[PDB]
């Protein structure tokens, strides 16, 4: 799953866990700078899987590809293999016109996961997407605290209250904003545990 | 709580991720080397206590003191601060003979969470000091992987096979191997999402 | 979100209570009550709409988003309707199974709003029909019912023991039925008006 | 025994009882900031609470005022056993309550606590605004708060009261002393509990 | 040794420890609705077989997903059980369901407790329990739900309940249906 | 209807029931092995489990090999819904089983699966041997799972199957021709289940 653990001859975590941070915080400031960010199709699991495979080919295996295997996270389990196809294509139907329905598409494609690793930051990045098209908003990532990210994601399943109230204060419509997406690639990595670069210095 | 952010006005999450590791890593590196860690009592809310004030005084408001709110962690409610002294007092008592016994003393100390903050990464020094004393044993904590611990602490609550499962197979003998120690407060660190700074650069 | 216009709860409450109350009146007194399919879908959804479409776009569709209460996730949208297939294949020759039925369909919750009351018109139907009984509701305790369908998705045992003990021959007597519906009402909350007095 | 007009004349069925004890105790409730009686309660102590509960309820709950000697439940959750609560109480008067974080922390552990048999919800509500009035010179509007929204956010809450904290903090008024805030804010508060016939102004 | 053998004699051993408990007349003279009794009771039982039988446990202990009472507070939880009313059946299952909860001992708290139960039903309803009248998984999913509501067991005992309370066989029966609830079912305490 | 034996013999007594169900099931068990059937079964699929669940309850479960048509809980969980039994097993008999890894996985998904109305435990796991002895020439000795470790592991498998792995790869022998370990097996494995008369050597 690790490609880079044989390829660099990593046998420890942390280390092996900053130079995945180092590659894929590369890959996404091409993203952005490149203006391929631009032409990915918006709200979709293609386009999901688009930016997927653009973070982690060659750190990933099978990026951009759904899982095999069933996972979890706390005690909650993510949507079944068996069923994975079938809930990716009824969130491609979701709307996404105001803000409950596109934090309701959100919180259904979290609960599908359909990467092994990677769900957290690629989603969030595809969030950003659908947000600017449907509403001219962004999240500004550093106004949301991130135990409080963590808990409404782990609420959101039952009700989605929390992480709709956390979204809706740290919108910005500076949605053009180079800095803004930069600084929320880094605060989104924290969330998740990697807090070794900033995307900007690489 | 948070008492850099107050004094420094920091206003951006990861800075202050990264200077609370800062000065807590700064102060784990002296615990050892000065042989302060050497001196502390084993197995006692007493020791622990001392072991969180000297990583975390000057970071977290009153570290090493008992809170006075209630906490959580995804759904687990940790135990009432109504009942926290009294439970204290019962963990001292518990017995440390073998491995059974320690891991159950471990994880009724966790349940306790005892401190506001810094349960995780002081708790795990006190656990290694009780295993050093009474099996001549410490972990290798870059043999558990990151998500195996998280997920079997927040089942041990309920059934603590997994945990001690996970510490018996990263015991070694290397009780005053320096390098063992440095490199399992990384991990250490790492477990609770600090990845900036190796410890023993400080 | 309804064709009335009115954004606050409490009126909406209260309208919604009256409006589809008058609507349950009609089903009933009309005798549109007894030509329903008994124990279907179709059934289902034809109450539904009855008693909501002055109020609600989508009386008697089915939901395109995923619904919760409590701690439980109702029926995921993807499979909604083989979900209400198989209800409709499921038998209803007892009261084991009939509860089973009843369980199974709370479960799949198939409107975006209105399931607890309209569902239980349609199970009185059912126990109608296969029993000749129906349900005296006042003789099922509101916190008793609510924490019993809590329990149902796993253990259906609560709910069984509260209807088995409230049933009642009087399949035909129009007090019960128009009681039963206030009772059911009250369980959700809507204690306004008599069904009777409108 | 609890509910003590069970028996009076036309109280035949559950909703019966229901809407007497809904036009009972909104009488006092209005009458409670009528009179200006609302004004002389202690703010945010148990002995606060425990007059609101008695000012509502004495004469429809046996033991209005007091605190239940049995152990409750709602949905999945376990309240504050009986054998400690007391002490429970004694805890939350110490709480502070300075700034909203801590003022939603101290309700919340007054729920958690949920001292007497029924009408915790509507008793506390109130004790809550006379705290928020005291120390931020804010009451809730709870015609801003939806009642699945505020359900849920209570069910949440011993675990995490981030949700509850969101909904009172976009809906504090400074109007402190309005009293249609007040009267609209108990009929949404009896809303939320399943009582619904009358309007608190028109007793 | 073997897990099975194990369970074996101690069905053999605690069963005969019954039959003994109920012929001696022994069981007429505890202490009906306290801890006491009900200690009583599980000593009787397991003094061969158990360490600390009808003693306090000192760790704290959980089944399925369900957490038992913390043991620092065991002994105030067993206290305030002592004062609980036992004058209707609403009043014994809520009792009941408290000293589950409670969860006193190490081991054995199942089948000591529902000797206890059946001792207060005769002493207040004038009834004891027909335990082969409550299925098994019935049974095991009202206990799981009972901390949170007690309507399912209150039901399956209300319609079990029989007023045959100095039956031998009633109570012989019982032994064996409650022993089976826990998977013990080589032998008929009758039989030993 | 589904225990065969209940109106057939009349019989009323949970225990004497369970016993007689455990008698006539470990007689099958025993034959199973000694007439050389069980190497006969294809290994890691649903036919194969089938064909075991049969072998063992054909004369007491109504639909003994056949999937059931209502859906089922233990404990907390709620198994596959029935709608989806066939996509789930289709979906098993599609896993790899080339290591231990592999192995737990397939095993934990179907116990979620859960195909039958009853009998789900006994069978998977003589389902499960059959899957280790081929790939990796090992099978479990079960006296070594204590019971109620085994019950709490697969509880928490799925979420999370480490608990269960753990228990199996430190019981996994290689004497996977050996009588003792297979009949031993037997008793222990019904054991966990409740049921605990009969030594499965001596029918
Ligand atoms: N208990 C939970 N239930 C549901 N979703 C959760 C839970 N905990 C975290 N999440 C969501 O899962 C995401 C993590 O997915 P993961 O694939 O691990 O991403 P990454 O590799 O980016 O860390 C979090 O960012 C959060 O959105
Ligand atoms: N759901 C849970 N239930 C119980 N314990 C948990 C849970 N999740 C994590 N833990 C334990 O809590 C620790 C974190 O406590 P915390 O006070 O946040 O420490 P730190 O400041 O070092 O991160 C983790 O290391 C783990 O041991
Ligand atoms: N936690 C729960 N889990 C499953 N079912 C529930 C739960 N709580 C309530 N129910 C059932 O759901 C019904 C409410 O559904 P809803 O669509 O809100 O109907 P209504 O609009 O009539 O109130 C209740 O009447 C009860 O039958
Ligand atoms: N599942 C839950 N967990 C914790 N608190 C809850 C839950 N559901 C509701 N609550 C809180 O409990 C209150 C109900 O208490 P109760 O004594 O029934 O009051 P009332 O008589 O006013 O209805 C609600 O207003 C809400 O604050
Ligand atoms: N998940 C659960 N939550 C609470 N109580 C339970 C649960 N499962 C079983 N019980 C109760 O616990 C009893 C088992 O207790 P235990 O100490 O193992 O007794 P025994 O040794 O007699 O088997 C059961 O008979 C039942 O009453
Ligand atoms: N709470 C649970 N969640 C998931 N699986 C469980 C749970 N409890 C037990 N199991 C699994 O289910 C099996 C029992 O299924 P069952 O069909 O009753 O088999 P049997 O008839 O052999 O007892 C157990 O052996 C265990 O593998």
């Amino acid at each position: 799953h690790h490609m880079l653990e044989n390829k660099l001859g990593i046998i420890n975590q942390l280390e092996l866990n900053r130079v995945e941070e180092r590659v894929s915080k590369e890959n996404a400031k091409r993203l952005y700078d490149s203006g391929d960010i631009d032409r990915i199709e918006v709200g979709t699991f293609k386009g999901l899987s688009y930016i997927h495979n653009y973070l982690f080919e060659d750190i990933y295996e099978f990026a951009g590809k759904v899982r095999s295997q069933n996972i979890s996270k706390g005690n909650f389990r993510f949507a079944p293999v068996m069923y994975l196809e079938i809930a990716l294509e009824h969130i491609d139907k979701m709307p996404q016109r105001n803000l409950d329905e596109i934090v309701a598409k959100y919180v259904e494609m979290n609960i599908a996961h359909p990467f092994r690793e990677g769900n957290g930051r690629a989603t969030r990045i595809w969030l950003d997407l659908i947000l600017k098209k449907e509403l001219k908003r962004v999240v500004d990532w550093n106004l949301i605290n991130k135990e409080d990210y963590l808990s409404a994601m782990e609420r959101s399943p039952v009700k989605d209250l929390e992480i709709k109230y956390l979204i809706s204060n740290a919108l910005t419509d500076k949605i053009n904003d180079r800095e803004i997406f930069m600084k929320g690639i880094d605060i989104s990595y924290y969330y998740e545990g990697y807090t070794e670069y900033n995307v900007d210095e690489l």
